[PDB]
């Protein structure tokens, strides 16, 4: 077997050059396809060219930053020193300019829009003040992250809701997701037949969850998700001054569920502080996961609003966490350790697809059973309350009626008008007591009723509300914060870090309340930027 | 933050009074609602008043018993001493009076009813005698629990089946359950659509199981179930002289499944005797769980009979266990340890609801798969037996035909007439070899056929049987005793107590046989008290 | 209790004779039934008589072999010594006779059949040569198992495909399975109603899997499966000279899945060599399980071909494993240890049925979810490729089109004609990238189209292929070898033997490739023996 030994020696001697040459050939082939497509027709091949250009730009950028980091830092150092020298007097100028800009924006846009937008701004202030007053350590508050998070939310809102470029970008992004969720029908039609639409939720909506989980697992294998997470976390870390671990988890929670996002920093969990743990749980509670987005879109909820709320929730979560539970210890973990995310044990892409599919079994099972139980309990509670109410000649008593009054002030402060605040309060109650699936289903009912065009009042009962109120409700309801998920959150986090069971239990309720407040802050900003139609 | 420190000091100083005052205010509000409801209209508000009155009575009673236990015991002591002094001669008088009462009841009621009721009494005697003859320790039998359990069963039967108050109470109780199981349709209609009735069992019956498990978990969180269990267990403990642990488990098994009832005494399992372990498994085998009651009611089985059998099974289970495997050791566990039931790890009611829902996934999955497998095996076995029978010009050979002859004597001794005994034997076979779901389905078929009113015989084949036989079959079939559940019982009990694996395996088969005998004793009593229509 | 003591003493004294007498009485009863059935009518009772005769023959045979093993070995020893003495010159004569027979068979049958059969033979040679060239240890090859496995495959093919007795036997065997899979409808119709056919796959096909798993568990309890396994493994061990452990696992994999077949030798796994581990994984990858056979038959795939391929796969798997990874160590485990198969923990048959049913839950769940995900991914990939292809005026680009060219040479070497090779390549791609369920579904589509009789070409697109190509595809696709099952195989095998994790990972990919090659060798033989219609 002399030839085999020669082949093995040749392979060993120049292993690095052989695989690099192969990869170069593949890249050259892809570029040849792109250039030929552009040559044959450019307008038809434009999106492929755009994708290739942006990918090349990002690759070159990352290589340069990795290679020339020291030189760039040294080059930037002098300006930082000069700014540090003049900051003692320049801080007042910068702060005054920012305050003046806020006042001008209010006077010349928010007042023009109407009273409800000003009420949204007031509600923003009031929620922040209530967070401060009931803070764990009111005297230890570091105010930089709070203002920076609120400012980042405002800037994202201006970019996406008040500019044609961002509005178009996110409408397009939402439309792509709607196209993407239709591919699951191919599998649903085989497994459950051409009559799979006879059972819409079970045989059409849950397969969307399965498919989305599969795709997310594939993307995690390929390493794209970690790349986006690192970028967003770096932005939040450099502006708000938050710790690397909580920034990474907050950025990750945009795409990943509360129970799986801490796995990004699993090794370092035992050494995190109390504040970072609170921030982790709050970020978990203030966001949703990319596996359940398609279901909410299938109900009829706006995709663009869901994506915008998911993006805006992270800085809100971090600001509210730092205000509610500020840092009184010294963090141990550093940036390099936090940013490295131990990938899963998948040898190839198809194994990642199978692992993503298998994990989705319990998710859909629990979703279905929880919905069954919650809706049966709702029916029983309404029947019991009607039974009790009839003893006072008020058989209309219901869970919805009580929630329409209990939660109305929260909706009013978010900028919802007087009439529609009572309807939004019912959705808040549904989310608080059962979950966000039920609330989004009811919101989809209201949206469909509005879209039909029927009467707005029948026998004195309002049937549907305005579109602005629907957007505000979409922002308010985007989260996994409910009283029933406290146990699963605590259990999973203890499983990852058994030593910290005592600390985890202490901060969980405060974290849930903070997540709710963060969703309401996102809703307040959306309300103050949207106009009355 | 001086105000916050003042608030914290105020909260700490008078924590006990603050929460007590809050609870008092809530109670006052509830009482105000009740009294106002009665004032506006009394006949309409009667049930609420009754519920409030009984709750108040039980609260006051428990407080008094807890506070004045020593004084009451001291007050009762003299009479116990006097009775002990005169018992050597008074025991004969009491026993003779009881025997005379039994003879009179037989002569003046059972003989009047007919021959079948006397046969039911004879079958009671015969089953007890067979239990004694094949006993583990025939010379170590303590006869007090045996007679006390049979007497308690007879008294419950007289109260519920032979008095208007008890008959009405349990008919009302059964009717409430039927109303309760209808609430699951709200969730089933959403998850599975308005066509969920196209698949009746899977999309309408199993959701009932899910909902009932959820409600049972909520009740276990609230502590009501343990309260009822403690009351019933105390009655059985004080009359039959049984050990606290087995009394608690027997009372618990009325509501809870065999695999979960031992968790009530999980810490103390390693130290129980062989007899107590046998009693635990027997109680597990002689009863059903509150999660699967609604399914049997949905089939068409009488709710009142199911509840009555579930209540009557516990003293029967304990009597048969003590007769089959009497106690030859010294029990270690005491009343206080047995009565304390470590509650689950649920922080609030909604978490208990979610935990109850999640646990139901495996239950319904196993139910469905087991039914599929058992019914396919039944079809294959019947086809094979027809194939074999045709070789003797008897292609009618079947599992049902063989069981109609094998188990007929057991049904005859329970008081079923000659014609219907062969039909009841088939149900006994179904329960023995596959499970009680299959048997109750077949019984529901027979009940529906009777209710239609069609011919009782077609081509010489009896189509349905009498109502008394249906009741007797309902009592006989109420249990989880089948050859296939021995493994899961043993596995779970070893998991709770690994050290006792050797003892658990030894007594499991005897426990299964005892459970079957207990169900047959309940059926014998029901037969001797019911009349022929 | 003197009588009970006397009974216990009587039972203890003559325990062996009592149970032997009882078993003898049962046997006498069975024989009486058989003889009476024959007396009443013989032609009607023939199959029962045949079954009884073969069972008696095998029982007597096994008893004699167990009792007289030493005498038979001593009696055979002289002839073995004489053959060993004359072998140095007799080996050339035997080898020349075999080569001459092969040449004659080719010339007088394969050439008569046509060119495609000769191409099948050439493909057999080419696959073997490629296996040798890329072997782990090309200089350490032991050639006896390779030739013996290929010869055993050829002999089985001649017996089953080219003789009336074997063809009839396996057609009958296939027809019995079709009858057997119909019994699951009884359970499916109850659990899912009379409309269970509205959802064919989920409510009719998976119940077949459940039922088959139940039956396999029952047979494993009874010990029949181990008996057949031992016979086949002994044949392969004595002819091919393979190690006992790998022979037992290869024979077991005919009936049992890859993830459960190693449990037959679980205790001895830590001490197996690298080659035996590779052979175990290869045997796992080259076969299917008896639980999923009914689903493929339900699609419309030939039962006889599936059974024949499953039988032929084992010697192919062992030959390809020994050629790809030959043995360079000393095996430790012996025949007695390998042949003993620790049975499961089931106390009775019905417990085995319940355990078989419960295990099937995860199997069907994973099957369904994996199919959903794979088919949605296929739709997305096809849409993306059409989007890319339209940039070159080729919107017909698809996964099927690419696979029709990538895998065509493999199909051509198996003897598929030029036109149908492109269609078989698509099935090979489906199996390689997703799994064998998808591939068999597509093959069933093609078979149904052929059976209808419509046009073979519409608008220049071939709709269906010949029957010989369908058989070749049936043989090629019979295996669990796909890139996504590597992880589950590795995980389970590490779980059974944690110490060997390093060795398991090394050989898994080579094992998967070997399994694919083994399926292709079975297909090559089938192609060279089948005729063109
Ligand atoms: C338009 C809708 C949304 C717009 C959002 C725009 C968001 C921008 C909002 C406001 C722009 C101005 C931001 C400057 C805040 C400086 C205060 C600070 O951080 O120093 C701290 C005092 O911090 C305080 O306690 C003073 C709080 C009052 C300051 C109100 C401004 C002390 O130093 P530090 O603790 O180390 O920090
Ligand atoms: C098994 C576990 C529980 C079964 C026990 C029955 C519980 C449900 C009966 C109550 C019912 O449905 O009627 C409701 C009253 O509901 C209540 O008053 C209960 C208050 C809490 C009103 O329904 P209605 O009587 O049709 O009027
Ligand atoms: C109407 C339908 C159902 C009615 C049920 C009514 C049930 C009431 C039935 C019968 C009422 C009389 C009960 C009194 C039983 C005394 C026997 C006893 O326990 O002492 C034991 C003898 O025990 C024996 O071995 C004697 C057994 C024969 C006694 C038959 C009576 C010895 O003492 P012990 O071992 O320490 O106990
Ligand atoms: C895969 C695992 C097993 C598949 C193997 C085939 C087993 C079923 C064939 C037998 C069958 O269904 O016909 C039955 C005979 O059933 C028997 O005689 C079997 C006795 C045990 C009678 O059905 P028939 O032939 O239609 O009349
Ligand atoms: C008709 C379709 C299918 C028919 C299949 C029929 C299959 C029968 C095929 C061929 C029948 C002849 C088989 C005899 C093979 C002897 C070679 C052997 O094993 O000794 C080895 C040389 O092994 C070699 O390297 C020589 C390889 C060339 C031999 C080709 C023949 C050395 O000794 P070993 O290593 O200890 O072994
Ligand atoms: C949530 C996770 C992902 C959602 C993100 C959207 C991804 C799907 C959009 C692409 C799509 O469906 O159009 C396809 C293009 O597909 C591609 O070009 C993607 C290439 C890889 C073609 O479909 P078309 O646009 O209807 O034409
Ligand atoms: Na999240
Ligand atoms: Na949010
Ligand atoms: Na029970
Ligand atoms: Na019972
Ligand atoms: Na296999
Ligand atoms: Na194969």
């Amino acid at each position: 077997e002399r030839m085999c030994g020669r082949m093995s020696d040749f392979c060993r001697e120049h292993k690095t050059t052989l695989r690099y040459i192969i990869w170069g050939i593949l890249i050259a082939g892809y570029l040849a396809l792109v250039i030929a497509a552009c040559v044959m027709n450019f307008h038809r091949a434009l999106p492929l060219f755009v994708i290739t250009v942006v990918a090349i730009f990002f690759v070159v950028w990352d290589h340069l930053m990795a290679k020339y980091e020291s030189q760039i830092a040294r080059f930037l150092s002098p300006g930082q020193r000069l700014l540090d020298s003049h900051w003692f007097w320049l801080k007042w100028v910068i702060w005054g300019c920012l305050i003046l800009g806020v006042i001008l924006w209010l006077v010349f846009d928010t007042a023009k829009l109407g009273q409800q937008q000003l009420v949204s701004f007031g509600g923003l202030i009031i929620y922040t003040s209530l967070t401060f007053l009931f803070s764990k350590h009111p005297t230890k508050v570091y105010w930089r992250p709070v203002f920076w998070g609120i400012g980042l939310q405002f800037l994202l809102g201006l970019l996406i809701l008040r500019t044609e470029p961002g509005f178009m970008a996110f409408d397009w992004l939402g439309k792509q997701v709607q196209t993407f969720l239709g591919y699951s029908d191919a599998g649903a039609s085989f497994v459950f037949g051409e009559k799979y639409t006879d059972h819409f939720f079970a045989f059409k909506v849950l397969p969307i969850v399965i498919f989305f989980s599969t795709v997310m697992s594939m993307l995690y294998y390929l390493g794209l998700m970690q790349w986006i997470i690192r970028k967003v976390g770096w932005v939040m870390l450099v502006t708000m001054g938050t710790s690397p671990v909580e920034s990474v988890v907050a950025s990750g929670n945009i795409f990943i569920g509360q129970t799986e996002s801490p796995l990004l920093v699993r090794p370092y969990l035992p050494y995190v502080t109390k504040s970072e743990l609170h921030a982790i749980m709050t970020a978990g509670f203030s966001t949703i996961a990319g596996s359940v987005l398609g279901a909410y879109i299938s109900f009829g909820v706006s995709s663009s609003h869901l994506l915008t709320a998911s993006v805006m929730s992270a800085p809100a979560a971090l600001a509210i966490s730092k205000l509610f539970w500020p840092e009184t210890e010294t963090p141990k973990i550093n940036l390099k350790n936090a940013m490295k995310m131990e990938s899963g044990d998948s040898r190839n892409l198809l194994e990642a697809a199978t692992q993503g599919a298998s994990s989705s079994i319990s998710l859909v099972a629990n979703i279905a059973v929880n919905l069954i139980a919650f809706l049966a309990l709702l029916s029983f509670m309404n029947s019991a309350l009607s039974w009790l109410g009839n003893m006072f000649d008020y058989p209309q008593l219901s869970f919805e009626v009580i929630c329409s009054y209990v939660f109305m002030p929260f909706a009013f402060m978010m900028g919802v008008d007087w009439q529609d605040s009572f309807m939004v309060a019912k959705l808040i109650g549904y989310k608080t007591f059962f979950n966000e699936f039920v609330a989004y289903q009811q919101l989809s009912k209201l949206i469909s009723l509005r879209q039909v065009g029927g009467p707005k009042f029948v026998d004195g009962v309002q049937q549907y509300m305005s579109m602005r109120s629907e957007a505000i409700s979409t922002y308010a309801l985007c989260g996994f914060a409910n009283f029933g998920s406290l146990g699963i959150v605590i259990g999973g986090l203890t499983s990852m870090a058994p030593s910290r069971k005592r600390d985890i239990t202490a901060g969980a309720m405060r974290a849930l309340i903070a997540g709710t407040i963060a969703c309401f802050l996102t809703a307040c900003i959306a309300g103050m930027l949207t106009n009355t139609p």
